[PDB]
């Protein structure tokens, strides 16, 4: 079970205009967990209700990595309405974890 | 992001200056209660993500009675779609399905 | 790879035939809403591996326009070993997404 993948930048703006939260993990493809990272962030969304995943291969999206300011991979990005409210840096499950559940309180 | 969506429409005169802009509006004329309601909103809301230049609107016709005189409504719910003021296109019946069809249709160039 | 443009009804027939899965956008000729919907279509066939892309031109094309009874542009059509999957009439891309997704679950 994965996060929905991302065929665009427009796709993803469209996505994030949701007024669920959005999570979005940027990812390169030949990396050995990006499939490990993929499948813990759906498994993640399980716990917490209204919040959608997804995944942005950077090879494939430069447009989205560079509107999106994407650094680093992987990186994790949050938003609700379009409006960016947290980055995690690197994979690290627990901190999106985290960091998620204080925008929640 | 998106305006909230679909916009809550309270009077005749609101509608008539919110459709006379020259993007597509796409109008649905409801019942408050009604089984398929809140299944109407969350599309009318999903149809104006995934369409830039669109924009929906829910008009009550057992508070706006005015709104549905005005667009001939004769059964709800029915959807309406606008450009500067002048209709399009119509969908009646609950058929969300038929109006995302039916919007595609008008969005493209015939032949 | 930009999807490929197709010269002749016989062509198409003999693309379709693959048990790979093709999509089609019937479009009219170098409008720049028609070179921005055939960018669309290759973004649509990275995600999908097994998804090959092709372009039509209805003014240069007419068997094939009567063929697949296409009557406005953009008209999308999904194939698979010659069998007709799935068709989206105009410019929704996200259609086509959803409608492709539910075909391979």
């Amino acid at each position: 079970p994965s996060p929905h993948v991302i065929m665009s930048l427009e796709e993803l703006r469209e996505a994030t205009a949701s007024n669920r939260i959005s999570v979005i993990v940027f990812t390169l493809p030949d990396s050995k967990r990006s499939n490990e990272i993929k499948e813990k962030l759906r498994k993640l969304a399980e716990v917490f209700p209204d919040v959608d995943t997804y995944s942005v291969d950077t090879s494939t999206n430069p447009e989205a990595r560079e509107w999106y300011n994407i650094t680093s991979v992987p990186t994790f990005v949050i938003e609700k309405g379009g409006e960016p409210l947290g980055e995690v840096k690197g994979p690290d499950i627990d901190k999106l974890r985290v960091t998620l559940d204080e925008l929640l309180a």
